[PDB]
């Protein structure tokens, strides 16, 4: 089917951490790997993690070529937690965000997930410190077109 | 310098030809390979060719994610022709075309160069029929940021 044929990939770079240790930093780059355009409004990305007691976990996008105001994020609890995830951050795009041509991509989209208390990122499904120096194929980040899985493997028991 | 550090690459796919043989078809995909954004308005691309007697050679862009109305082309004669080129088509972008984030790209930008009489593309510097099945690194197409060469090798005696 036409929807079956749409394809995207995501690349990832692990950000920096300091001393307060209450900020998850990462950058993603979403590519249209198919032969027809994709609307950004149809794309969602999930970052799976353990919130380490933080009830409040706030998403911020710090840059996007098409404007930070096009990028949305919600952080939700997982009821039946799984290895590396009791929470996920779901990144999405506004209706007016634009579209990716075949072979096109967003380029860097850096974001933060902010908590009051410290995050230990080592016990997060989507965290991969091996991808700090260069963008890599972090298949523990998932992406969706019209709510159908197109990239990565979901955290799961 | 900051300008020195900006970088782009271009990938290319050779289009189709038939029977009238008076249309050059190609697709390009421009990528920001640097670590700071690039404005599309600062980018130019040149396709170098022999016009085979055609005095009139018309550029058309058939698709772009950001709109065909953002893409401009002019075809100019080369006074002191060189191997594979007595003409070039210079593709550029409007002030409002948008920008490429680091790691971003345009995706497919198909275009045509239209002539009244037949083109023989085999004697064109920028033509590479080996890149018909997949996008490739056609370094006989040049690209520029603020009129400074950033990709490819210009046709030259
Ligand atoms: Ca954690
Ligand atoms: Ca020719």
């Amino acid at each position: 089917t036409p929807d079956a044929n749409a394809s995207i990939s995501v690349s990832y770079k692990c950000g920096v951490k300091d001393g307060t240790k209450n900020t998850i930093r990462a950058t993603i780059n979403i590519k249209n790997t198919g032969t027809t355009p994709v609307n950004l409004s149809d794309i969602k990305v999930r970052y799976w993690f353990t919130s380490d007691g933080n009830e409040q976990n706030n998403f911020v996008c710090d840059y996007a070529a098409f404007g930070t105001d096009k990028v949305k994020g919600i952080v939700k609890k997982i009821e039946n937690s799984v290895p590396g995830a009791d929470t996920y951050c779901e990144i999405s795009f506004t209706e007016d965000a634009g579209r990716l041509a075949p072979g096109g991509s967003t380029g860097t989209i850096p974001f933060r997930i902010e908590g009051a208390a410290e995050y230990d990122q080592t016990d997060d499904y989507s965290y991969n410190s091996e991808m700090s120096d260069d963008f890599g194929d972090n298949t523990k980040i998932t992406a969706y077109i019209k709510d159908k899985l197109k990239y990565g493997v979901e955290a799961a028991a």
